[PDB]
């Protein structure tokens, strides 16, 4: 197919936690995130074949996207808060190497990363 199958949100296997980090990263990150006037591109998986993309997984190979990070919250997927930021990270990195600086979708993740990384140093710490 010309998409790849989506990242997966469950895992039988993989050992899971759940943890007031990984709440907060869900209750208060997430959906807040979520609610941005910039935060539409990143509710789902990049649909290539919608989007007219056929270079977009030709280039990105670890794709990640809100929607994923959402029900990987939802269904308890990680086993720590760090797993979970690495996931945001990997989404706006991909964002960068697929488009060059200066395009609207930069500019749109460059302003998210920056809110991100503002709510994640308040992240329960004790
Ligand atoms: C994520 C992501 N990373 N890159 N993209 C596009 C950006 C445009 N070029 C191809 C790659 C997206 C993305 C995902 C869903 C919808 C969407 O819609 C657009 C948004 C803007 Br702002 C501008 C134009 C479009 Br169409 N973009
Ligand atoms: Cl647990
Ligand atoms: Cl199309």
């Amino acid at each position: 197919s010309m998409n790849p199958p989506p990242p997966e949100t469950s895992n039988p296997n993989k050992p899971k936690r759940q943890t007031n980090q990984l709440q907060y990263l869900l209750r208060v990150v997430l959906k807040t995130l979520w609610k941005h006037q910039f935060a539409w591109p990143f509710q789902q998986p990049v649909d290539a074949v919608k989007l007219n993309l056929p270079d977009y997984y030709k280039i990105i190979k670890t794709p990640m996207d809100m929607g994923t990070i959402k029900k990987r919250l939802e269904n308890n997927y990680y086993w720590n808060a760090q797993e979970c930021i690495q996931d945001f990270n990997t989404m706006f990195t991909n964002c960068y190497i697929y488009n060059k600086p200066g395009d609207d979708i930069v500019l749109m993740a460059e302003a998210l990363e920056k809110l991100f990384l503002q709510k994640i140093n308040e992240l329960p710490t004790e």
